[PDB]
């Protein structure tokens, strides 16, 4: 017969994994390029886009980028993001590059074989098997380290940026970390996140477009939609709404919930102005989340 | 094509597992009730019983139970057990509930996928895969933590009370993972054990008819059945038998092993009395296993 | 249906994998034989070879051997390897033995189904699943930690001499169990080893042959192939070749790589004498590599 095997996603995803190494001047007295850091990267499209963690190439001098196949490239930073610690890198390839298998129309499962691709401990490219056990949002919204996927895949220091793919070598997500904890008593076995690849999509188009993902801040909270302590005072306070009310549609369509609807003020554009509900419908000028 | 998964079995089981809260009055000095600990069980039928481990609902003045649809509700103890460390809980669901699916003719098998159920730093239910290890005793007589099931599926904190249940949503066990994990000089990963599902159901039961489980005591050792050190002081030495023979029938039937005669004795009711074989027929009444 | 299951895997390979007891006579003061140590080994042809890891039985006093039938035997150490950790034994079994299945026609893949079989923390027989993360080289010739096969198969403390292998109960390495911390900050979750199936084949049957495996010697480094640091003053000084060149044919055949050239003059027996080429042809005799 044949073994039972997961190397078909391999060959179909790995060749776009890359390792990502982080170069700073300043690290040593000689002020020469030197590894202050590494993870690993997604090549997303021939243009040379590669998606990876910010927490990898911040405050880096110099950005560079090794294949499988053996080329090198010096990446050009066009952008990152904290609340899901994305960053954009572009490297400017001729000759072709490979791309990561994706599949915009396939919908994650708990549950579904799922493999880690990246670069752990820079032992050179691993895989490792596990599966989805939590899904998570694909909304622009952030909410924590919850709402993010998560897989019993092992995620090591140095898969961070790595690709998530299924079985036929879909992108899933983009690998984020592992939980360590915050502190002990013991360690976190097999529960690792990666962020969604339908918003590592999302966030990295941003990324390109603008140099930062622009999200549209409406400061309130609540649990219609209950509108539980809305004292922040930017753009709730300037203009209608209260300190303890309940909203009935984020611009012209229903607040059923309050998660659903955050996601909604993140993808308009500051400056704008919507009309909000709850039937005193108050406009409120939307402004840009804070640093 | 389709990314190999184990969905459908999270989609047959998932329901029915479930995030019990342990509540203390006297955890603060406002006394109001606080969560002490938490961990998960699973609605055995439709009845409102619940499993669990006792190590999560013990000393607890309050029980909360919640739902993956979202529906709480206070939980009601109908009794646990030291030697296993299940608890049976019991909910008053009218609407009807979720039940895990149990298969008692299915016979679980070292090597079957199997997935583990369960809330796990309370993060919210998470699946985790591996195999089973090891299978383990399905008896009434304590042994001790390795007559259990084994699994490298990722048993977590939080994961206590969950279940553990193979490709098809069979519930193969109760996941209980007991803290020998550890040596000397570094920590075990992928060890951790479930009660197997048939004695769960045995437990439960008598959980439910009793309020304890009654075991059935005599007071001997060994390894026909040898009877090694037989001076416990109990109801072995209250009628016939030596401090050193061999046994031929534990009642009216073979004593061919030791292990499964123990696992008679404890199934026979105090007070009860049988005859015991070495051919000199010397009968004994059985008394009830010690505190 | 059927619950997904490696257990045909488990039925045709775990027969085979053996408990292995290092018991030292100078343990304690009455001087008899405890057990020191303690790992996992594999029977590898019915004459009664059996494989495992060298740190397992060194400075053994005596060495038990115990079946999973039952069955128990004292074993003959006939030889162990360092740059390997492998090390055979030889139980003398009249009645037949079980033996693990091999198929050297098989060629192991990045992600194929893996499980391990092995008797960690001495819980009795445990298997474990995960893919092959990485394979490394079949080559005589020792490079380090990483040219052996990297599995997120959970390998822990007594896994070591135990059997990695496929769906199919095909062996495809013998567990070995790099000491995975080294420092501290995390721990590497998820990164074993093993001695591929193909390796330790061949250093068995040197083994055997021999009581020590008998490498061929040349004192060279590198990057043709390049001749980077060719002071070891070994055979390299005595008869032609320098500090700094590039060679052209280990012995009579290409010197396209550094890696699978050394793996050919280990191959060469002392004493022995081939051409050297860079055009000037310079014969040297092989020597044995050092202790």
């Amino acid at each position: 017969m044949t073994p039972a095997s997961y190397n078909l996603a391999v060959r179909r995803a790995a060749p776009a994994v890359v390792n990502v190494y982080n170069r700073g001047l300043n690290t040593n007295s000689h002020n020469q390029l030197e590894i202050r850091t590494l993870g690993s990267g997604v090549i997303m499209d021939q243009r040379g886009y590669i998606i990876t963690n910010k927490h990898v190439i911040n405050d880096a001098d110099q950005i560079i980028v090794a294949l499988q196949d053996g080329r090198v490239f010096e990446a050009l930073l066009v952008g990152s993001d904290s609340l899901t610690d994305l960053a954009v890198l572009k490297i400017n390839a001729t000759g072709g590059l490979p791309t990561i298998p994706i599949n915009a129309r396939r919908v994650p499962h708990i549950g579904d074989v799922v493999l880690a691709i990246g670069n752990p401990y820079n032992l050179g490219q691993t895989i490792t098997q596990g599966i989805i056990s939590a899904t998570g949002r694909i909304g622009l919204n952030p909410t924590g380290r919850q709402n993010f996927l998560q897989t019993d895949a092992s995620i090591n220091h140095g898969n961070s940026g790595g690709a998530l793919v299924n079985s036929l070598g879909e992108l899933m997500g983009i690998n984020t970390l592992s939980f360590d904890k915050s502190n002990d008593g013991e360690t976190p076995e097999g529960i690792g996140f990666a962020i969604p690849f339908q918003l590592a999509t999302k966030i990295m188009d941003k990324l390109i477009r603008d140099g930062r993902v622009i999200r549209g801040y409406i400061g309130i909270g609540g649990r219609g939609i209950v509108v539980n302590e809305v004292s922040p005072d930017g753009p709730a306070a300037n203009a209608g709404i209260q300190v303890n009310d309940l909203i009935i549609s984020v611009d012209n369509k229903p607040a059923i919930s309050a998660l659903e609807t955050m996601d909604q003020v993140a993808e308009i554009r500051p400056g704008s102005v919507i009309p909000v509900v709850v039937q005193l419908t108050l406009q409120v000028t939307i402004q840009e989340y804070p640093a």
